[PDB]
């Protein structure tokens, strides 16, 4: 595969639907070699088991407000592993109140923990490991089109992976004379423990389904696959880069209408609403 | 005014209600002179009133295919007018075959028309006009959505728009080492002559509204507004620029939903649609 | 003039060479009732007389990390002013190691810093005197390129100036209901307080004067000239916009060469470098 | 293989150095059944020889500026091949004096010539072959940065790439309805026939190398690889994106200095240039 031997730390696992799953997966089809982290005793029920199905054992603790989990982080892939290959960056946060409403409402708090969670975490994930890093190593975090253009009570949540992608930036440019790549792989909406957290989701995943060009949402293991390539030598030409996998929804400037030309009608008006 | 003094010739005005027009108009209560060129004589009907509405007695014939007509514009600016201090470009045209259907069917002789009037004429209209440029002369196009975003059939002239933005970027670069501006003003849909020819406009117009962030069409006189500006010294440091002037549009990543947060309905649902 | 009876709240002048400062003195020469506020009390000994010589009494304290303040500005412009046009969000802040190195040595500390004040501080303050801000009120921040794109050692601030404008584009659909806009004025590099702490400031500025379109560096009155349009009725059609004053630069794929062509060289390596 | 049973149509390989053979190259180590065009007997010397390395007895002729050979194209891949997977774009051209000097000295007849072999032609390609194309295909074109950004004398041909960018939008719409996908891939810049043609394009090869993040130019193979990622089934949720291939070039506001720091220098007046 395009990961024989190679090495990666897979950072987001919640459950066999986090997008950080699908990575591992796609990843670990390709001969990776992976390793774990899970943010408490609770989600750990759920990656281990999903560790071992990709032939792992190494899952450690990293819960990313932290900062001695990062410590021990370190002394672990170092002992376990020795070196990586790989880091994938699939974790965010906010609080419940701040996705809903407006972003004016917003508070200091919830402010503070939405960028430290879901920006931070991954300058000091990324610097933590550094040491350990191989040449040619692919750092990899998620983002949404929210950090460029409106989302539905994305709020918060959308600063931040504005935040995140210009992170993605700056990295790519501290790391890469160590020949290290960093990208962002923008995912289309997609059902996850997250996500089902959000209100009316089902609307915007609707939405999605109908107004994207390929007219389907995106499925977890395109997700999956789209990382892996960014995290293997297949994109060694790639940094800094906001790849999106999001059957194309990006492109719309507008509601889809295409199919029907009588009058042109919203695919919307047609399809899920009359 | 702002424009006091200066000279400034306009392209596109086929009646009150051209963007062109709207700009001419705005440009005219800052104390600019203006120039305009027609189409042909049965445009030549609209613009002459027009001119002497905003105090122009100079009117000049001027079919962008037609190459001979760039050298009588060149001497009789030169004659009428000396020297130039703005240049607005406000022309685009297309089969009406092309803007419905799919960009797929496009014809060759579609595609090079729209080429052609919508992008070429720009650098030959600034190009044949340069030696009467004076310093901190400003050149004005403009632009839509659909360069860099999909809108309902849009087709070829989203590759026309497109082009043309680039153009802007290369012109800016090759005309400020002389201290001359260019820009594109990106207007949002509004009813004019070459609009109104366009297939389901109302509803491209309807969408607008509803979804805009300032929940509103712009008016011409908006439109007009951001243009003089743009050709003012108010903007000396400006260029290269795609200026936005669509209600805030541009920034939706989807349909508009905000204001009703119960289950969270959009409101295109709500209005204009039951 | 364009402001003349209008109400606006300078928030972010240090000195007359403030951009906060160039916007309040455009923003007056139309005709605008300002009302400024400074950090503390040694910018109080600058911002008191520039108010004064802007024809203002209004003076108040507001220091964006201390919640207090905004309830005091919120009754002090409530009983001076009764009610506000537009508001100037001209502030940011990040310890000065953060702008030095790389983003990943940047400490958890800084990170909030950087996006507490420089971010934060518009969605608290807007949100704050929301209550007193008239229909067609403006909401102007400024942003830079390093937003998007890596500029040296811009790091923190950043990522701080993605979020914000993706801030922008949240607050502009939030308040844009209430027919309120909300922009970002992108100012090229210009010597200022804040500026002039940045390391190699001077190289930076260099960078921009030679390689921008317009061959120079933006002036103070450039960029208070682009504020008050944006702040004014002019651009009542603009919102959620990221509005570029550089000298054109941000169009720059690379470095200029345009002039000579001979075996075209770099401007660089012809002038400010030989 | 990711593309193994896939049958994909390779149009632009002039030499061992072509980008589609880059392309091809990777998509034949991935299992594909690949097909070539030639665009004259000249070009068909080094064709043929190249499809036979890649196990390919299908080689046809065609030069998309006429219309014919788009109708035994038709003919050929439906008898010799009977449906396609995938095409492969990646053609361009423009007269020797349009790529210098500015774009203001371009004629209508280069503007043309720059359009219609380098933006329809994969209109007409993609309209041609569409009944051909099954279920999953995917197009891929070949961009460059100076699309959206000013790149030295790139002139008429950055109008191309930009519309050619936002042909793939439109295209995307078009043909995602039917499952098939359209991408163009942004490589940075490489040696190729094309590009030994272009002037001072040693500056603007050395200008990437010492400039972009990873700090070295794209190999063929990276740019093959990149490519055929997009038109394999990895990328199944991947549309109407432009992917860059350039060592991370993109992300750059400006020229790189980040190693040296003392006084930070550029990295440009320190290597290939002194
Ligand atoms: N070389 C670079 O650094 C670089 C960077 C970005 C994009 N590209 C793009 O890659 C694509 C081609 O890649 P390349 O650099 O390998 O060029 P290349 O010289 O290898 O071949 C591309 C050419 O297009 C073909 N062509 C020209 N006119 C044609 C016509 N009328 N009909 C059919 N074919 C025709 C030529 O035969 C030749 O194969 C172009 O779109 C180019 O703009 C190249
Ligand atoms: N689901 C979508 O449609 C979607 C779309 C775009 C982007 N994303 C991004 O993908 C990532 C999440 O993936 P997902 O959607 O699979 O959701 P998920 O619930 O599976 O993943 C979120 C992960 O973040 C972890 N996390 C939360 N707080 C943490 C903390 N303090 N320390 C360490 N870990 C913490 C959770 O434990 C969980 O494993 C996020 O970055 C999200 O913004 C998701
Ligand atoms: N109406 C909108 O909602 C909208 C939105 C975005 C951009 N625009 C742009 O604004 C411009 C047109 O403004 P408008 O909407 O007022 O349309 P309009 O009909 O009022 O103006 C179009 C002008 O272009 C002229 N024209 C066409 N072919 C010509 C030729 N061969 N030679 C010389 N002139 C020619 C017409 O005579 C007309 O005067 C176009 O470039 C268009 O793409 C319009
Ligand atoms: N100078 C440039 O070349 C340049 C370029 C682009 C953007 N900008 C932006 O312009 C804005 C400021 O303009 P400037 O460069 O003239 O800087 P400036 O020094 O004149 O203003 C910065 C202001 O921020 C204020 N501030 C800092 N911390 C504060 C706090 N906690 N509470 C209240 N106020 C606080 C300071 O009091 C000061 O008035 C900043 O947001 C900056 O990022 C500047
Ligand atoms: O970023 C996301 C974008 C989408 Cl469309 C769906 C889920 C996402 O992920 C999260 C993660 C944590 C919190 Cl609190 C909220 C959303
Ligand atoms: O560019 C436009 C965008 C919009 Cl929303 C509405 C009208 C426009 O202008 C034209 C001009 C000529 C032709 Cl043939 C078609 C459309
Ligand atoms: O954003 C800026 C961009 C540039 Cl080019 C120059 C100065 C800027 O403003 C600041 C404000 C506070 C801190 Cl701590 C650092 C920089
Ligand atoms: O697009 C390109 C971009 C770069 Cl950097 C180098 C070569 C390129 O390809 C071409 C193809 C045909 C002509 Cl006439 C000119 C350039």
């Amino acid at each position: 595969g395009f990961l024989k031997g190679k090495k990666g730390l897979i950072v987001g696992v919640a459950n066999n639907k986090s997008i950080a799953y699908g990575i591992a997966q796609s990843c670990f089809n390709q001969g990776a070699t992976l390793a774990f982290t899970y943010l408490n005793e609770s989600l750990e029920k759920r990656v281990r088991p999903i560790a071992q199905e990709l032939n792992s054992p190494y899952v450690y603790e990293l819960d990313v407000s932290k900062e001695e989990h990062f410590k021990s982080l370190y002394n672990s892939v170092k002992k376990d592993l020795g070196s990586l290959d790989f880091i994938v960056h699939s974790v965010a946060f906010a609080p419940k109140e701040a996705l809903e409403g407006s972003l004016l409402e917003t508070s200091k708090s919830a402010f503070n923990t939405a960028m430290e969670i879901s920006v931070y975490s991954l300058i000091e994930l990324t610097n933590t490991l550094k040491p350990l890093l191989n040449n040619g190593a692919s750092v990899l975090t998620l983002s949404y089109l929210g950090s460029t253009k409106y989302m539905a009570h994305y709020n918060v949540m959308g600063l931040a992976k504005a935040a995140l992608e210009s992170a993605v930036r700056y990295l790519a440019v501290d790391l890469g004379k160590h020949h290290i790549r960093v990208n962002a792989l923008s995912a289309g909406p997609i059902r996850t423990l997250a996500s089902s957290g959000i209100a009316d989701f089902r609307m915007i995943l609707k939405w999605n389904e109908i107004n994207a060009p390929l007219r389907k949402n995106v499925s977890l293991e395109e997700v999956g696959n789209a990382g892996m390539y960014l995290l293997s030598s297949l994109s060694s030409g790639v940094s800094g880069e906001v790849h999106f996998v999001d059957a194309g929804y990006h492109v719309m400037g507008m509601g889809a209408v295409e199919e029907k030309d009588n009058k042109a009608t919203l695919l919307w008006d047609l399809h899920k609403e009359q």
